[PDB]
This record gives C-alpha cells, structure tokens and sequence, in this order.
C-alpha cells in the first residue's frame, strides 16, 4: 500500500559522519548570540566561553533520547490534521520570497495579495497539506506588523495548518497567542500543537539572537520547531559532500539539544536546507545534484536520531517555469518523497533558490506533487490487483479497452493528470500551448473559484480586536 | 561510490508477481508466430497448439539460470567497452523515432542525415556509453537497405557500441556479418559479444515473425538481444499495475527461455517498456508515474532472475522541450538510476511517447543523465573528504572560499551543468533564454566541431564492398 523509504548511506558511513559531528560540536564548538540561550547550555553544565559553547555527544544523545518522533499538528478544520513523522510526507508552498516571477519574465515585489492568492492555492490544493507561512513577504505592508496580517491571512484563508513567525522574541509570542486565540487557549495547544515556524542556523556554527528569541519562545510555548540548516558546500560549508553535511548536522542537533533541554519532548523536525556554492557562477545553487544527494542523507539521519526530518521541495535555480525548473524540480521533489522526508516546505511555487515564487511555477510542482505521492502509493496486490482472469478472458492478441475490470479499476489505481498534455501532435498543433500557458490558465480558475473556509465570526472578532491592539503598540 | 540500488517491492510481493507470471504462461501461453520458434519449443517439451506455446515454470527457471548475469559488449576503439549487468549503467539515444520535432514546434520526417546526427551527437557525448540503434528512421533510404545505412552511419560516426537491426532474420544476419567484417569474425563476436539488438513482444501473449527471426539469429550468433515487453495498461494490458507488470514479465521471461534454449549462456536483457493507456488522450503516456513504477519494479525483477536490465529513458508525453519534458523525462530516468536499470534505450532525444526525436531533447537529456549520474557517485567519506581540519581552521562565522582545500577539491566533488543556467535574475534578464533556446545553440556547436574517429581503411573497404553487394541482392 505505500513504497518502502531509500536509505543511501550504509551503517558505517552513517556512524562516520556521527563521529565527525560530534568531535564539531565537542571541539570546535558553536557560538549562540544570545544571553538566554547560553544560560540554558550553562545551567545544563555545558562548556561556554562568552558567546561559544561545546556541547559533548553524551548531552546531545541524551537530549534527542526525549525528542518526539512523530506529533501530529492541529488544523482549526479538525480534518485536516497532519501527523509528522511518519512514513508520513506534508507537502507546503514555498517561504519567505520577496519577488514574484511572472509569465512574461518580469519581475516585482510582493505583496499581501500574494500571501493571500497562495493562501488560496495552498488551501484549493489535494496536495497541499499545510498552507503554508511567509508564502509571499508582504513588502504592501508597514514591516511590524506584517506577521500579524500574514497568520490573519493565513486563518481566514485556509483551514489548514499554518506557520508561526520566526522574525524576534516578540513577533513568536504573537504567533503563539494567535493559536491561543484560535485554539482556546495557550494550555489547548500546549498538549496539541498548533504552530510550526522556520528557525535557521547562522553557518558556519552560529546561531543569531531573533530566530533563537523565535526557537526558545516556542520550545517554552508547546509548538513545532523546524531547526532547519542551510550550508552552502564551497562557502559558508567546506568543499565536499561529506563535510558540509557533517557541518550541517553539527548545526541542526545543537539546535534541537537546545529546545530539549528547554522543554523534554517538545516537537522538533530536523532541518536540511544544504546545497552548492556553484563556482562558476558564485551563488547558491539548489538545483543540484549535491542538494539532492543532502536531502537524501538528511532523511536518513533524521531517521537514525529519532526525529521528523524536513528537506527538499520543487527545488532548483531556473527563472521562469521552463524544461529547467521542471527537470531539477523533480529531482529534489522525487528525492524528498522516495528517501521518506517528512515536512517538504518549498513544494510548490519556488524559482530561483528561493529568491522568487511563481504562479506557474506553483500548478507545475503541485503536478509532480501528485505525481510523486502517487507513484509512493505502489502496487496493490489483490485480486483485480493481479488481474489474472481478465488477462484470461482477453488472450493473446485481444485489447482490454472495453472490460468491466478496466473501467472499474482504471480509476482505481491510476493518476490523472493536472497539468501534463496527454494528446497527439495534430490536437497539441492548433494551439501549441507549453506547460507554462496551461499553468497560467489553471491558477486562476482556481483563484477565481476558492471560496474560503468560513471563520467563526467571535473568533476572528477577537483575532481582530488583537491584531487592533498590537497595530498601536507596534508603533 | 556507488550508491546503493532502491528495490521498491518486497521479496513476497517480487514471489507474487513471479507466481502471477507462471500462472499466465502455463494457463493462457504465448503465440509464435514462427515455425522454427515452435520446433524448440516442442524438443524442449513444451506444449504447442497451433502457434500457442505453454510454458512450464519448471522449464522456464531452468532457462533463466544458463542467462549470465553480466556481458561486455564491445567497440571498435576498446576504451568504449561496456559491462552491461552491475550496479553498471549505459545510457543511449532513442530508438524508432520517425518524427523530428523542430524548436519552433513543427515536425517533419526523420533522414539518413538526422540519423547520422545522433550519432554524432552520442559520439561526442561523455555521458552516452553507446551510440545507439535506429535514432531516426531514415526514410530518405529504400526500405530493404536502411538497415546497411544505418549500420555503417553507426560504424564511421562513432566508435561506440552500435545496435543491430531486429527487422528480420535476413537483416539480422546481415548485421552479424558487419559486425564480424569490423572485428575480424563470426567466431571472434560469439566470444566478444558485439551487437545487442531490440527483440519486441507484441502485447498482449504474442510474437511476430519478423522479431522471432531477429532473435533467433542473434542467439545463434553470440550477440546480445534486450527482451523487451511493451504493455499499455487499460489497451494492450490490464487496468492494473501488478497486472501489467506481470503480462510484461511473462512476455520477457518466454522471450528469453527461447533464447536459452538455442544458445545456452547467450547474452540476454530484461526489457521494459511497459507504462499507461491514459484514459483521456486514448494514447501511450510514458511519461506517466505508473511508467516510473514499472521501471523501478523491473529493474528489482531483472535483478530476481539474475540478468540485466533495461528500462526507462528520457521518457515524457510532451511535444516541445517545456517544464513537462523536463519533470517527466527527470522522473522516468531518474527512477531507472535510482533502481539499478543497467542499460537505458532512450536516455537520450525522446518527445511525445516515443514519437518524435528532438536536438534540444538530446542536450536536455545529456543534462539530466550527467546530474543523475553524480547523484549516484555519492559521497567521498575519505579525509578530505570529511574536512574536519578545514572546518576547525575556518570556524565560525569563517567562510571556505578563499581556502586550499576548496581550490582543491571543488572540482574533484562538484557537478559542472552543461545546460542549467544558474545565474542571478539580472543577468539572465538581459536575453531571456530558455532551457530549449540554449539547447538549440548547443547541439549545433556539438554537431558543427564534431570529428569522426577515424575508422581503419580496409575495414571501411569491406563494409562498403559487402553492402555494394548486399544492396544489389535487395534490388533484385
């Protein structure tokens, strides 16, 4: 009923690149720029010399000993639950670009409309299962309160799962009210968890002081932590795979020892980002084999740690929605889904390693999205299934259009497509449309028919009457 | 170095499907439509009515053991010597293709010269281990010496492996005698296998003449035959997936017991073609999910019954060099990577389910296998390697670029793309190229500077001297 995960590092190799984080950690150390954060690694009898700790591999293979391997996030729509960790995948739109890439090749910031478009997209979507956070940055509004219109966003747009703000000690403890208020109350979310929100390393082994203001708000709160790494093999990791992966888990565990020590058993996903430095061109490079060769490894430790991993999406450096973005989109797509990554942020819309989101771009990677899950379901093995008498009835030479068991089954076991033409040359010629076209067709009917969850009205009134209050003490 | 292959089914499922496949040749058969097929399979004690072949499980598996499971295929020039069987891969052009698909959309018929072109542009290619068979039907040619032309076109152009014709005992035979003219025998090739070929089933539970007399042939000879079994599940298979794969398996697996049983040890190939009947268009869809899941299954059944595999390619539904050539082809090739595929028909140039051959594809594709094989080199877990020192040296906040061992082994560990462009927005606003544009300038600077390895000139004398004669036959 489901295809097994692809594990591509042997047990030795595996404990090679343990060994090799845990003498970082121990010899090397990782500086936090944050005074609360050290404090929790001294008052846990850790090293630390002003903003530099050295974590032993004893303390850190005991605090992943409590971290959670699976937790499920609570969906104001009670149906869309979602169960991290899993042979269990959650796909979600792109984060945190400042640039839409049109159709036409241009260029321009985004907007709240855009959140809130992809809000809509993610919420339309069999595929997505999470909405998604940060989809588009609202540069339409004045910067400290944007968190505020983008959970509002995201709420009254969806009925899925949303993300939390990692921008600054503040900005994570409105997100958490926000659930609170959402939910009933901050104990509700305590035991069901409603938040996940992006927290990043500084690489090479630095944390800064808002998204660990963000990391140890939510740890102290209830909710989901991704402790994602983004190392750049060339730059800001060493020139090899096995060193920018052993430098990446240095980074991750370090992160989530924090958030245990914190709090025991508060959820945490690991969090792969790493690519290529490309030499050529000087710039991060996410279309590439190596980030897929991360992404498939990452699975396999967050395995070995106990832990959910997330890595991957529709990844690549193309800059419009062309044989490019399709081809490296599938290979980090088709990575994530076959190796059993968990939690996909960046499925769908991401141009450009990570510098834009596309409309297009979004239907072309919900396509291999379906695509993808689909081929993860496998075979099934029943009766109609192995289909021996109708392959019996038919014989050699015979067709099986017209059969009860091909119109019952067909249905049954096979995709159909969304985005994908199917059709002849003579059918394609009238038009000679490319996905791209088709693509532009599609997020708009959709767009144009999205209606909206319905928000109980006192909910929103008191997520309103906040969203009053912060918009003047912001200022 | 290299990474391990992914076996998607479990070993009861893999039992299942076997069993499934027994089953189907014991209770429905197989017709031959080739008396000297039915004559082994009789001495062989099987048992034929009218052209319908049952064939027993115990007769089958004992077959299937006499199948090595490695051969090397070998060039002209011995460096292109290739293993086909290991954690091995081989990657070629498409095959049959009587279309070209221009980049401005239109299509026209392939010729000689589009043959030789692929050719060409194999020959050039690092990632292309053969040249391949059949790139462009040359229509341009009278139907009864295509195959010389093609044979020889493959011999000048490259000095790869090249692929004989299947059309017929005679042209089967007719490229045994060029392969032997080139490497000094029948007796020589039968020793060092030269050819490999394309046998076709015609699903569902059939062959037809002219692929009997190609295989048979071949078997005689010491060359190489893929067993190939193309189902569309909902037409030509069942609406089913397990069921699809197991007609196909049956399909493969009688191919190859005839082979054993006339040349026990001759080189054989599993081959999968099998993918969808969609529902909608009515029509082959290769670049379907449930193509990739074929692939991926036979690769592990190939590796079951102990011989090599062949399956998957570059393969999409899509008529342009667009975002769907792209997803399609990446899942289809990489899902044959990924699982161990040991020899990949089509890796290269395929548009719209086998249709259509394409330049841009080709250098699309070239991209696409030349990723995917980094992808399985894997990791370096030596000491530079694990670059503990470089990392202590750096520290935080430190930075890598500007030290000795980023010189060092940038280049020893990092791809270096032929044709994704990896630039900022500003950079590649200034033209606006696509995937497909940049791939049309490429494939005609390759084709442009592209010099032939030069082929010894008595040799050359002889293969011209028998196809002189051989085409005077035809015309007579």
């Amino acid at each position: 009923g489901l295809l097994p995960k692809y594990n591509i590092l042997t047990e030795d190799q595996v404990q090679k690149i343990h060994e090799n984080t845990m003498k970082i950690l121990e010899e090397i150390g990782i500086e936090f720029e944050y005074e609360p954060a050290l404090e929790v690694f001294r008052r846990e009898g850790q090293k630390v010399e002003g903003k530099r700790v050295y974590l032993t591999r004893e303390f850190v293979e005991s605090k992943l000993k409590s971290a959670p391997a699976e937790f499920t996030l609570h969906a104001r729509n009670p149906e869309n639950n979602v169960v991290i960790g899993g042979d269990n995948i959650v796909f979600m739109p792109g984060y945190g670009a400042p640039f839409i890439y049109e159709l036409d090749g241009s260029r321009r910031k985004t907007t709240l409309q855009d959140y809130e478009n992809f809000a809509k997209l993610a919420g339309a979507s069999k595929n997505m299962h999470l909405s998604g956070g940060t989809m588009a940055e609202p540069q339409d509004i004045p910067d400290g309160v944007r968190h505020l219109q983008m959970l509002y966003s995201s709420i009254k747009n969806s009925d899925k799962c949303f993300m939390g703000s990692a921008e600054g000690k503040e900005r994570a403890e409105d997100s958490v009210e926000i659930a609170a208020i959402l939910f009933g109350g901050k104990d509700v979310i305590k035991e069901k968890p409603v938040l996940v929100s992006l927290i990043n390393s500084l690489t090479p082994l630095k944390y800064d002081e808002r998204m660990l203001g963000a990391l140890m708000a939510y740890a102290e709160a209830g909710q989901a932590v991704i402790i994602a790494s983004l190392v750049m093999a060339g730059s800001t990791g060493p020139a090899s795979l096995a060193g920018t992966l052993s430098l990446q888990n240095a980074e991750v565990l370090a992160g989530i020892s924090l958030a245990q020590s914190i709090n025991p058993g508060t959820p945490v996903i690991y969090g792969s980002t790493s690519a290529l430095s490309d030499m050529r061109s000087g710039s991060l490079s996410i279309g590439s084999p190596e980030c897929a060769l991360f992404i498939s490894a990452s699975a396999q430790l967050a395995r070995f740690y106990g832990v959910p991993s997330r890595s991957g999406g529709g990844l690549n450096d193309s800059k419009t929605v062309d044989a490019q973005a399709g081809y490296e989109s599938m290979m980090t797509l088709m990575a994530a889904n076959l190796t059993g990554v968990n939690f996909v942020l960046h499925t769908a819309g991401i141009l450009q390693y990570f510098m834009a989101m596309s409309y297009e771009k979004f239907i072309m990677d919900d396509e291999i999205a379906g695509m993808l899950l689909h081929y993860m379901k496998g075979y099934t093995f029943d009766e109609d299934g192995m289909a021996f008498d109708v392959i019996e009835k038919v014989g050699p030479g015979g067709h099986f259009l017209t059969q009860k068991h091909t119109r019952k089954n067909h249905k049954r076991e096979f995709y159909t497509p969304t985005l994908s033409d199917r059709s002849a040359y003579d059918t394609w010629a009238k038009e000679k449309l490319e996905t791209k076209q088709r693509a532009h067709a599609r997020w708009q009917q959709i767009l144009a028919n999205y209606v909206p969850p319905a928000l109980d009205p006192e909910i929103d009134a008191k997520l309103q009457a906040f969203i009053a209050q912060r918009g003047k003490e912001v200022g």
